[PDB]
């Protein structure tokens, strides 16, 4: 379209040899300063040097009109490096600066990403699209953080962990629930605590200061709260738009880490015990029977601050949620319950995006690298999908991430120890929509209830060769032995799910118990909100968006042009064979995205950023979403609740 | 009435003070079960070994001395209680804040219960509070320079500030090396939003942390040199009107101010706006090596934006005329006539403005504060004691001397500073009563004279005993080099000559032999809380009224004793704690007693810079102008600082605030 325009535009205002235009990005002295500020390492200029004309030369320009309008203004803005005010990146260079960034002298390997990246097979995370290859790279996507201690040193040497991470370009995570409630005595300054509320808004205020990198996109801190401590009523009303601003904090993202037992009170109508951290340590260190074991005792033992009734505590999340979308919902016991480092203690809380499931400790803090699959890619024309051109891609990006961890600057050292020790990684998917679309299946169709299982069936078993063999030549992670893996304990056999025929299970199994495996965890379905629209594809694991986004899909261009002829069930000239295959979100039943999450959550280590489109929220409709969401065994049963 | 009050405290409270220093330390809290002493376990053990000297050296009827709400202020925060119940009459407090103090040595700490159940001096609340205790900050001031521009150094100082407003510190902060709005940042190739931002941290972290129990807010003064290019928005930061997110309402602000600013305003010349990453180093020199520094980069054309030096100087006015702020220092002042000019450019003062302490990345100056009484020292002569007003500055100094090795710094930097350089801060109260009482109207000659005098008294009674330390413990860390090293006393630094009160010329002897213990001694604060128990006038103020409704002591006293004194308090009252027309009062007794919006300001700068020959740090000059205009508050800060003051305003006080 004018897509072709603008890419012909910067073809001819780029040098096409890529070994060139990486000279001028390492040679480039700052006007203002004079000082001499390469925007890539020289130890990556000088791997591309010595193999120039074989990397030069593998490079497929026409690829860069690959891109759409939107995808290719989106990399134009913040994806491709500038010298002085002026891009000198091709999208093509860009991707094999990330590639020998990457992959260093081995270029094979080098090239091999180069290809699967430029052809769409997948996409590496933004922090890596943009940091690959260049100096000190921080390429990290998430962080989690643990509150350090209930003082006011952990709380400022925690706000100084979010202020460099932040600046690092990272997301954050965290847990704040040791910290002590609104009213609870102060031996030191024989005062009363005023809690969470104004500690928040310090929070709050440090996200506002410290951007995420340097291209103005504001700091992003996901605060996770246990819904027993004292000040959840407070908590629950600090992103609302109106009220006084010493009781708001609206820059802040909002999380519940929740206790079955929350739930079990809430669906029976029964009361609903209030604590501080400080009268009763420990709840947020345990889980499930045995949380519900030293809960239970706490109010016994009258170390209650407030009892209400649990519907009452209900009743304010969901207002919540209709004012601002938020908080998030998490089940902390499903979580714990079905994570394969729960050897390591309590999971105190997930990321940002709501699909990172990783321990974290005073001086651990859990960090992920993150890579997105292009499902579409994987259709053919046949209306079959691809599932060995899956497992082997998958295999690659594995490969990849583990890479990173060796690759990466870390902008805390507990990130780093906790990197090297468990070696998590978070393989996500886009397109999911497309390939349903592609294969001409309704989302809510029972074929397309297979496909989603197969492919994550598909995505899970690669990933885990591939890091079962990385195990064999490397060694399995330090904190291998003892976990539920290490005991041929698989993720879907932790939701005592059977798997189809599809994979040989059991040869993989008797692998891994031979070897073992390289990481922790392996799976972990991001949101894609950037890379998804470089791409050209849904969100995703999210059903269609809509049928526009001025340009009309070219999925259902292509068929309606095809058969000879927003939503799109108003038209009456389209047949209702296309009507329901193009459906949006708006137009699926949520009922079933939450089975379809759950039925895919069982090749899941992690979890999956599931937002659930809802048009007008009402308490009805949330709290049987919620219920059954939570029911169904899911990690996350929300992420964001989006409406009209 | 007062009476009252206090025999009820008598009843509800033991009488020996042993024994209630034992219910301290013995005290369980009733919630948890723990044994949570109130009083240091030493504390405790020295006062039971010497409990027949202490508890019958303490006179209960000193109780009494207080004035109504004086005794009501002390019951509400300076008086320890087992739960919710006071269990400290007044004597108990103050032997306490003294075995606190002196701990084995009695001899000592008898002397200091005296003088402080006498009322001949005070120390700061928070020795009051915490002294003799387990968590025993009992230092007041703290100042603080940003450790760096960089988001490691604003973070790890805001840190430090969050840790010393914990243990009840106020702060003054120096924020001008951070990089300013628009400027570049290498690491992430992007580009600094500036102060304002960064400030609303600092801002919520002070609404965050409180000052100990009392729910006090935290305290911080952010200091900037007006040469920063986020100067304007700085100056709008406390405004009632305006977007959230330009605006840090519970910070307090100050601007450290080169002469160099001030000469251009005054010739109406231009004035370059700077960013610190750009134009380094502008806040570590003073002088004419700031003039060199400022000028050359300006030259250079390392140079945001130029403004109108009056432009700059007229949103200072308009701050001022709403807030009653910034506070004003002469940041050259502040540097050509310190002490402590050997160690570095001084960067900012502290809260109240009357303390200059270097400051830097290893070092975060602290200053131990306390305030002689001077009332006390007028003779039923009407003659001023100055022999007695010396003799008890020295004990003063020796009380802060001890503080210095006692205290708990809740920052290692503090520890550091105040260990290597030993400053103190000795002030006063009741400067108005000490002119009422001799008959000298706060604007006379014979006031100007007594002013002069009262603070060449402190100050060689000051230097004396801190000698006296350097010849017992040896001099401070940093003494070699010093001006007072080189035998340049304060009044030599401002050029000026002391009356013939004193034989200073003996002193010099002595300190050029031994040298000097402290490397600052003399700083008048606002004595807000002290002067309020004491029942004196605030600090080096004029009289503030004549009502507080209990008629000022002293107007009652006059009149009563000439037969002029009921309805006379309604008519005051109604002139808004004026007496200048009331009809039956005499001409006498009306210049006497003329209030602070009565008082020429331009005569209470003169007196400052007066007083200020003798005090090495500076004074929290508040300036009264009941109605505030830009030609007359402008022709206020040119004098003050034409007159050399190191504080030119501490706050605008006016009718309105
Ligand atoms: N001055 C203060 N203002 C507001 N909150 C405070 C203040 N001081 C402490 N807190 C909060 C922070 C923590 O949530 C809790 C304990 O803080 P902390 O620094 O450990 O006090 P502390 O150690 O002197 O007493 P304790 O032994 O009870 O913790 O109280
Ligand atoms: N992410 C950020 N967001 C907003 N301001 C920032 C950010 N990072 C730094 N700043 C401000 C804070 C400091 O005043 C100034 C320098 O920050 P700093 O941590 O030293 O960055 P840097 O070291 O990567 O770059 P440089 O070498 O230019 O100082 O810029
Ligand atoms: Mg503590
Ligand atoms: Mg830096």
């Amino acid at each position: 379209l004018a897509a072709r325009i603008a890419v012909s535009n910067l073809h001819k205002e780029t040098k096409k040899v890529f070994s060139d235009v990486m000279e001028d990005l390492y040679n480039y002295i700052n006007p203002h300063n004079g000082k001499h500020s390469p925007m890539v390492a020289k130890s990556t200029l000088d791997i591309v040097l010595a193999n120039k004309d074989r990397l030069n030369s593998a490079i497929i320009y026409d690829r860069d009109f690959s891109y759409n309008y939107f995808g290719f203004k989106t990399l134009e803005r913040s994806y491709l490096l500038k010298i002085n005010g002026k891009v000198a990146e091709r999208p093509q260079h860009m991707l094999m600066r990330v590639s020998v960034g990457i992959h260093k002298e081995d270029i094979d390997a080098a090239i091999e990403t180069y290809n699967l990246l430029s052809e769409r097979w997948f996409t590496h995370a933004s922090p890596t699209l943009f940091n690959a290859g260049t100096n000190r790279p921080q390429l990290s996507s998430c962080f989690l953080l643990s509150m350090k201690d209930d003082s006011i040193e952990g709380i400022y040497d925690t706000l100084k962990q979010c202020a460099l991470i932040s600046k690092s370009a990272g997301g954050i995570g965290v847990a704040v629930s040791c910290i002590r409630a609104t009213g609870s005595y102060i031996a030191g300054t024989n005062g009363n605590s005023n809690g969470l509320v104004p500690m928040l808004r310090v929070y709050n205020n440090t996200a506002r200061y410290v951007d995420q990198g340097g291209n103005k996109r504001p700091g992003a801190f996901a605060i996770y709260l246990e819904p027993w401590h004292l000040d959840i009523f407070e908590f629950l009303d600090l992103k609302k738009n109106t009220g006084k601003e010493e009781q708001r904090a609206r820059d802040l993202f909002f999380a519940l880490w929740i206790p079955d037992l929350f739930m079990k009170r809430v669906e029976t109508n029964q009361d609903w015990s209030l604590m501080c951290p400080n009268e009763c340590p420990g709840l947020d260190e345990v889980w499930g029977e045995e949380f519900e074991k030293l809960y239970a005792s706490y109010e016994k033992q009258g170390r209650v601050r407030k009892v209400v009734k649990a519907q009452q505590l209900w009743y304010a999340i969901i207002e919540s949620q209709t004012e601002t979308g938020t908080p998030y919902m998490l089940y902390k016991d499903s979580c714990n319950r079905k994570s394969n480092q729960q050897n390591l203690g309590t999971i105190k809380c997930s990321n940002l995006c709501t699909e990172i499931v990783e321990y974290t400790s005073k001086d651990e803090v859990a960090v992920c690298n993150l890579a997105s699959l292009a499902l579409n890619m994987y259709v053919t024309s046949e209306h079959t999908y691809d599932f060995k051109k899956l497992a082997e891609v998958t295999k690659v990006v594995v490969r990849n991430l583990n890479k990173i961890i060796d690759i990466n600057y870390y902008p805390v050292p507990e990130a780093c120890l906790s990197n090297k020790r468990h070696r998590p990684i978070g393989i996500g998917v886009q397109g999911l929509a497309d390939a349903f679309i592609l294969m001409r299946y309704p989302f809510e169709s029972a074929e397309a209830q297979l496909l989603n299982k197969q492919i994550f069936e598909t995505i899970y078993y690669g990933a885990l060769e591939a890091s079962c063999d990385l195990a064999k030549e490397q060694g399995p992670y330090e904190t291998y032995e003892g976990s539920p893996v290490s005991k041929g304990i698989l993720q879907y056999d932790m939701w005592n799910v059977t798997p189809t025929d599809l994979w040989d299970w059991k040869v993989l199994k008797e692998k891994i118990a031979k070897y073992g495996i390289r990481n922790s965890l392996l799976i972990a379905p991001m949101p894609t909100a950037s890379t998804a629209q470089i791409l050209g594809n849904n969100e995703s694991i999210e059903p269609y968006t809509s049928n526009i986004y001025q340009i009309v899909n070219p999925h259902l261009l292509k068929d309606l042009t095809e058969r000879g002829l927003g939503s799109i069930q108003s038209i009456p000239e389209i047949p209702d064979d296309l009507k329901q295959l193009y459906k949006t979100v708006w137009e699926i039943s949520q009922k079933t995205v939450l089975k379809m999450a759950a039925e895919r959550g069982a090749f899941i280590d992690q979890s999956q950023s599931l937002n659930i489109h809802i048009a007008e929220p009402n308490y009805g409709k949330l709290t049987s979403m919620h219920f059954y969401g939570w029911k169904q065994g899911l990690k996350t049963g929300m992420y964001y609740l989006r409406t009209r």
